[PDB]
C-alpha cells in the first residue's frame, strides 16, 4: 500500500470526497482521522467502513477554523495512532458560497481552518522530520500563495505542501463550470478524484511540493 504504515488526518471526512479520500487512504494501508464538524453518524460510518476493511479509523469533532479545536484534530491522530503523516484540509471546500459566481473575501475565510491545522501539525512534523499537506480548493494572496509558503518554510523537514483545486460536479453534490456539466449531465464520481489525494499524500510527491493540480475535467482549455 502507498500509505502503509502511515496516519492521515481529513478535515471534514465524513460524506463527498472527504470520505472517498479517507476510504482510499484506508484502501492504501494508512490509519484515519476522520474530522467532522457536525455530523458525528456519517463520520462513524467511514469509520465503520474503514474497520470492516481491516484498518483502523477514529472521529473527531472539530471545527477547525478554531485554534483549539484544529489542535484537538490533530493531536487525536498523535493521540490514537502515535504520529500524523497527512493532513487533508479537505473542510469547507466546496461549500455552497465555494461555487457560486462573484470572491477573494470568500477564499480568505477559508483560509484559517488550512491555517491552524498545519500550524498545529507542524509541531509533529517536525519532530517527525516528514510530513504531507493537501489543501483543497475550488476554482475561481489566498491558498495557493499559503500552499507555497508552508512548502517553503516547511521543506528541510522533509514536508510537501500541495494543493489541489476541484473543478467538475461529483455525483455527491452558480458558477458556469459547474452549470456546464450539469445541463451536459457529467458528473465524477469522488472515488475518481481520491487519486489525486494519494498522490499528493504519498511518497509519490516526494519531490513535488509548492504546486497545484486542477481536477476539472480541461475546463480552463475553452
Amino acid at each position: 500500500g502507498k500509505l502503509d504504515g502511515k496516519v492521515a488526518v481529513v478535515t471534514g471526512g465524513g460524506r463527498g470526497v472527504g470520505r472517498a479520500i479517507c476510504v482510499a487512504y484506508a484502501e492504501e494501508g494508512a490509519d484515519v482521522v476522520v474530522n467532522y464538524a457536525g455530523n458525528h453518524a456519517a463520520a462513524n460510518e467511514v469509520v465503520a467502513m474503514i474497520e470492516k476493511m481491516g484498518r483502523r479509523a477514529v472521529a473527531v469533532q472539530g471545527r477547525v477554523e478554531i485554534k483549539a479545536e484544529a489542535e484537538k484534530t490533530i493531536q487525536t491522530a498523535v493521540d490514537n495512532f502515535g504520529r500524523i503523516d497527512v493532513l487533508v484540509n479537505n473542510a469547507g471546500a466546496t461549500k455552497p458560497a465555494m461555487l457560486h459566481k462573484m470572491w477573494d473575501a470568500v477564499v480568505n475565510i477559508h483560509l484559517k481552518g488550512p491555517f491552524l491545522c498545519v500550524q498545529a501539525a507542524a509541531k509533529y512534523f517536525m519532530e517527525q522530520n516528514y510530513g504531507k499537506i493537501i489543501n483543497v480548493t475550488s476554482v475561481a494572496g489566498g491558498i495557493l500563495s499559503f500552499t507555497m509558503s508552508a512548502a517553503r518554510e516547511l521543506a528541510r523537514f522533509n514536508v510537501t505542501s500541495n494543493v489541489i483545486s476541484l473543478g467538475i460536479v461529483t455525483t455527491d453534490m452558480l458558477k458556469e463550470i459547474y452549470m456546464r456539466r450539469i445541463l451536459l449531465n457529467r458528473y465524477a464520481e469522488p472515488s475518481e478524484v481520491a487519486p489525486a489525494f494519494v498522490f499528493f499524500g504519498c511518497d509519490d510527491s516526494k519531490y513535488i511540493t509548492g504546486q497545484l493540480l486542477k481536477v476539472d475535467g480541461g475546463y480552463g482549455l475553452t
